[PDB]
């Protein structure tokens, strides 16, 4: 019923606002409350200090941004502006990160949300890792747009897998969270392509969009595969090691095992 | 002779703050000339924006950042404290990023450092990328601290492989620019890490940096394998593609081929 829109441009004139708005209208048309975090519009701090706890901190001497943001939320100390994000969240089904590639990554301003934003407690547990995760009742997407080619992020351009470049933010930030990964919408080479194509690309993202819900997400090797503790290491489980040893492929893109990884296993579901 | 020491973390009571003194101190005693950018100090600007361009944008109606910052360093006109950073990068010989592994990447601090420093026609070209990039002449280094435990990042831990999270800033970034991808510095779980152990990896890191610049850099496929040209879509060359073909496994983490990844392609250089 609920989604959420975190964007990463400045610009109102850009592709990645088009693709916002486009988002927006298309869910709001399928009956979906729609919900907006224009991160550079809000004018939003990305950078993680001791200002984002309101009271008194727990050792002021030796201060440990995870320890003591963990106690703010908790205490219902964190700063307003966190907490209003967290609440979006926390209302949210749907996630969309709309956003253009910088660096192989999120703009600096998404990743200093996710640092901000995705505390302790609220966002994960140490215990509840990846699929036992707090967000385990929501899905997220990422909608990227690219200066390159799609051939260079193909496994023989020159760039390498854009699965490798996927599995940190999908995998290490999305899923750990509980996060159901669904298929990124990967727009490559937008300064190349011409009006009438752009046009498209927005149509194509609204239609995806009506059925969005419905779809599969992406493949992530369960918690169930592993002894999920510190005296094990937080390993493979030796029963499930065996079972793998006479398996062609590995499992994901960081689960690779030193075998084939599985074909687009960050792209794609299945 | 010279080297720059970027540090991303806030509290000089860390031990990322530990870590920069003691390369500071090693390399200065080995006649090194070592300049700082401790950029939670500087209270540096992370956030790309049009403010970054002190003169008249070419195009203020629809403002494209890649192509405005470039012309502003062309012209002369980008903001001084991106030129002061800049001025310190064309000095360096080594480069050296302290920080705390933050959400499987760069505390959105430094990414913002990369974002706005990394400027076009500066740091790279679109004929100098990778090897024969501008700062092919230079050699960096990541020194990174962990939360979690180096077997959780380890081809059996639940995090999966560190070389696939250290991919998109090493190839992505670093190497992407010309830099000389060294060894990256991995001190896990440094919460857990007894004080006694905590003097060793410090004494570790000094006596590493007494001959740094003598070690041999991580691997990356060569830009001489690769077509680079549209009409060829920058892919390898059809005489490299059927030279690895009877190779069991990849060139790097990035151009795995579909093949294994050949063991620390991004933690070692063997
Ligand atoms: C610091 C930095 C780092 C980068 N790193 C990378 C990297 O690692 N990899 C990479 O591949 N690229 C990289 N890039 C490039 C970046 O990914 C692209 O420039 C970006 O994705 C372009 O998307 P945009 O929203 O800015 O579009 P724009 O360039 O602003 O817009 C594209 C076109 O869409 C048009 N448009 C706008 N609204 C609409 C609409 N409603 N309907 C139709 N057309 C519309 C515009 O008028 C324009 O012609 C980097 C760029 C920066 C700034
Ligand atoms: C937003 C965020 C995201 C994170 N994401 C991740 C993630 O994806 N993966 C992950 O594994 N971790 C993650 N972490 C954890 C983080 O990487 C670690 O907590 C961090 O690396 C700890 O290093 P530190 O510099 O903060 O040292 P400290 O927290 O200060 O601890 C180091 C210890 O060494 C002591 N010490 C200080 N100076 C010296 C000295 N001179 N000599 C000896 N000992 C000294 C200190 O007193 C302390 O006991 C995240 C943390 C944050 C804040
Ligand atoms: O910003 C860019 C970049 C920066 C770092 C790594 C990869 C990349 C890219 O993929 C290239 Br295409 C580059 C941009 C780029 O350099 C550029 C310069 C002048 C006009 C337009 C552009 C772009 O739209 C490109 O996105």
């Amino acid at each position: 019923r609920r989604a959420l829109i975190v964007l990463a441009h400045s610009e109102r004139t850009s592709f990645n606002y088009a693709m916002k708005e486009a988002a927006a209208a298309a869910l709001k048309k399928k009956g979906w409350e729609v919900v907006e975090s224009d991160l550079y519009a809000m004018n939003f701090n990305p950078i993680i200090s001791r200002k984002d706890i309101t009271g008194k901190l727990k050792d002021p001497a030796n201060f440990q941004y995870p320890a003591e943001s963990v106690l703010a939320y908790k205490e219902g100390h964190l700063s307003p502006d966190i907490v209003a994000e967290q609440k979006k969240l926390e209302a949210a089904d749907l996630v969309i990160f709309q956003f253009p590639l910088q660096w192989f990554g999120v703009p600096a301003i998404l990743k200093g949300w996710f640092e901000r934003v995705f505390i302790g407690e609220f966002a994960y547990t140490y215990a509840a890792m990846y699929d036992k995760g707090p967000f385990r009742s929501k899905k997220a997407v990422l909608s990227i747009t690219t200066g390159g080619s799609g051939s260079m992020y193909s496994l023989q351009g020159i760039h390498g897998d854009m699965n490798v470049i996927l599995w940190p933010i999908q995998s290490g930030i999305l899923h750990f969270c509980g996060f159901q990964v669904l298929e990124p919408q990967l727009t490559y080479s937008i300064g190349h392509t011409p009006a009438d194509a752009r046009i498209q690309i927005l149509e194509g993202w609204k239609k995806r969009l009506e059925n969005i819900w419905d779809e599969t997400p992406l493949y992530f090797a369960p918690s169930s595969l592993f002894d999920l503790n510190f005296q094990a290491g937080f390993l493979m489980k030796k029963e499930v090691q065996d079972e793998e040893k006479n398996k062609k492929f590995g499992l994901s893109v960081g689960h690779h095992l030193g075998k084939s990884i599985p074909t687009d296993n960050q792209i794609k579901a299945r």
